[PDB]
């Protein structure tokens, strides 16, 4: 488009972000202190599998309702098709919770918000995946040694939602234009900050494919060993996105509907 139209593109975005932030960073800070106790973590240590998972699986999807409605507000998007909103959100929406997860993670104490209060990786010990468990925290250190800010975050969400070479876009292009468009309000905003030479710091594209490839399969696994807990405790925009068979109930288009 223009320069001009290009400046408010980062207003828009960065007030959608704003306006569709769960976690408020500034109550995230004043909570570092507020750190996990021994007596605690084992108590989370001791809790069964199935537990942990239904726990955070829960906790996962209260993540993602919030980033479904700041795709809703991403100026652009809800004019594509429902086929095209749907893919875009079913393959972005971890990515951009696990985007997010930078500023409820301290880099310090290398450890993580999490139900009230600041844990360490040890915290999840119970889910059975320390492999994974580890990458996130991993992930969430890169970004912090990145010091993004809110209005980074919030060009660098949608540029991980808006994804242009996404399997199964319908119209390939509107995304291709809406994602170019994106794409400069992000360079135009680093260039007036000052900020350009962060575009090499951020992590490798694949690396957050290669998260949430990771959680799909070790879901499959727990899925294996507990299937009933899947259809009976999870939450189904849980399992519309990540387990199958489970987009036999699409939650996904309902919230897409109203407004
Ligand atoms: O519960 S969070 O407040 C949470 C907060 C910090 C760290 C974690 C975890 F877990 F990364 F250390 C979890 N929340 C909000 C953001 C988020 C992302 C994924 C998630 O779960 C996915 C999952 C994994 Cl990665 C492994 N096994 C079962 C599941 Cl369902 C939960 C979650």
């Amino acid at each position: 488009a223009s320069l001009t139209e290009i400046e408010h593109l980062v207003q828009s975005v960065c007030k959608s972000y704003r306006e569709t932030c769960q976690l408020r960073l500034e109550d995230l800070l004043r909570q570092r202190s507020n750190i996990f106790s021994r007596e605690e973590v084992t108590g989370y240590q001791r809790k069964s599998m199935w537990e942990m998972w239904e726990r955070c699986a829960h906790h996962l999807t209260e993540a993602i309702q919030y980033v479904v409605e700041f795709a809703k507000r991403l100026s652009g998007f809800m004019e594509l098709c429902q086929n095209d909103q749907i893919v875009l959100l079913k393959a972005g929406a971890m990515e951009v919770v696990l985007v997010r997860m930078c500023r409820a993670y301290n880099a310090d104490n290398r450890t993580v918000f999490f139900e009230g209060k600041y844990g360490g990786m040890e915290l999840f010990r119970a889910l059975g995946c320390s492999e994974l468990i580890s990458s996130i925290f991993d992930f969430s250190h890169s970004l912090s040694a990145l010091h993004f800010s809110e209005d980074e975050i919030a060009l660098y969400t949608a540029l991980v939602l808006i994804n242009a070479h996404r399997p199964g876009l319908q119209e390939k292009r509107k995304v291709e234009q809406l994602q170019y468009n994106l794409e400069l309000a992000f360079h135009h905003h680093l260039c007036k900050t000052h900020r350009q030479s962060i575009l090499a710091k951020l992590p490798p594209k694949g690396k957050l494919r290669s998260l949430c490839s990771q959680h799909v399969e070790r879901l499959q696994i727990f899925q294996h060993l507990h299937p009933i807990v899947v259809q009976a405790a999870f939450p189904p925009l849980y399992k519309e996105l990540f387990s199958g068979g489970g987009e036999k109930h699409k939650i996904l288009h309902r919230l897409l509907q109203d407004s």
